[PDB]
């Protein structure tokens, strides 16, 4: 699909059994997903963006299904407001930008 | 042109007869550059990222010159560690996402 950018660019994610709502974000090297049930171990770790930093936890080599597109790849888990698929999976959907 | 994903989307722009990088952010609302040299009034104003909020300074109708396509538009100026161009200046642009 393409995506104009008059609306956030809002998909629909199919992770951990679940559903869920992310934004594409170009801007965010890392995916952030708010809390939520995940299997597996973890590691903690610090990221930032605007305003500071926040404390997730690192969880590596997840599926994820971003609009019918398959992806397994590292994915952050903490208090972000909304859930943020970064290019480390954006890379994996074969997404780009374009003007 | 195209934009994979693989590296930051860093382009060149060129705003108040400076130039500088910035980060092509899907993922913003708004545009805000770092502190810099810009000409005109502005409102305060409170607005949020990832890690809580950030003071910057509103600045409308302003002249942006990203990788040659112009557009004019509010610009918000603060301590964000980098530029970022928002959707508001993206879509005048003519940006999409593709995948
Ligand atoms: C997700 C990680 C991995 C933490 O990367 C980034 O945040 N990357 C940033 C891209 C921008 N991504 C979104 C992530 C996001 C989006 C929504 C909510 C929470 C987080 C963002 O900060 N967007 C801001 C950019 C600044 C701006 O647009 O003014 C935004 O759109 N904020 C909106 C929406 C908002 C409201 C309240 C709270 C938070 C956000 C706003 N109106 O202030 C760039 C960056 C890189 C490195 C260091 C600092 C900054």
């Amino acid at each position: 699909p393409q995506i104009t950018l008059w609306q956030r660019p809002l998909v629909t994610i199919k992770i951990g059994g679940q559903l869920k709502e992310a934004l594409l974000d170009t801007g965010a090297d890392d995916t952030v997903l708010e809390e939520m049930s995940l299997p597996g171990r973890w590691k903690p770790k610090m990221i930032g963006g605007i305003g500071g930093f926040i404390k997730v936890r690192q969880y590596d080599q997840i599926l994820i299904e971003i609009c019918g597109h398959k992806a397994i790849g590292t994915v952050l888990v903490g208090p972000t407001p909304v859930n943020i698929i970064g290019r480390n999976l954006l890379t994996q959907i074969g997404c780009t930008l374009n003007f």
